[PDB]
RNA sequence: GUGGCAACACUAUAAAUCAAAGCAAUUGGCAGCGAUAGAGAUGCGCGGUGGAAUAUGCUGUUUAAAUCGAAUUUACGCGCAAAAUCUUACCACUUUUU
């Protein structure tokens, strides 16, 4: 129960990102998760975190030469979570909004097994599954 | 000189020079020869440079002097942890003592 919380806070620390507060990416990321609430029931969040986290998970790592490598599963949380702000980063400055709308409404797509970030994610597993 | 169908196969010395040409175990430098260890050593991340302006140092140009050294890495926020005169050694001018 308590890789919720692992989940959350690897998103907080990844989120902080540059130099700054953890509290300032903490109300932000908070804020994500309470725009996430009011953009899903507008047109329940922890819910939709956790199975968007679950769609994402990069099982079986790649290296390049192509050679696959086995992969404890907290590693893979943690790509998960930085592939999720790349894209994040991505298309919020291609809106350039703030960024809480931007994460809320990637964890929404990536719940929904869309967006770039299921893009790159199910091709590093198909590539993971072509070079045996 | 002997053999042959021959390519040439022999047998066979020297003239002339040199003061070493060599040999074996090493001890070191190589590896475009492997096994074991170690370094963000990378491919793993973050933030820079190089884009703009300012600061600052250096060359080059000129000026009377832009005092003098530092010069590829390790020089270029270096001697200077500080130049408005003085610091200051360089120049223009006017004097001074050997």
């Amino acid at each position: 129960x308590x890789x919720x919380x692992x989940x959350x806070x690897x998103x907080x620390x990844x989120x902080x990102x540059x130099x700054x507060x953890x509290x300032x990416x903490x109300x932000x990321x908070x804020x994500x998760x309470x725009x996430x609430x009011x953009x899903x029931x507008x047109x329940d969040v922890l819910e939709v975190l956790m199975r968007a986290v679950d769609n994402c998970k990069p099982l079986m790592k790649v290296i390049q030469s192509y050679q696959p490598r086995p992969l404890n599963p907290d590693q893979s949380t943690n790509f998960a979570v930085k592939w999720i702000l790349q894209a994040a980063q991505k298309r919020r400055a291609g809106a350039k909004a703030s960024m809480a709308e931007a994460l809320a409404v990637e964890l929404l797509l990536a719940a929904q097994r869309k967006g770039g970030a299921r893009a790159r994610r199910d091709e590093v597993h198909k590539l993971a599954l072509d070079n045996r």
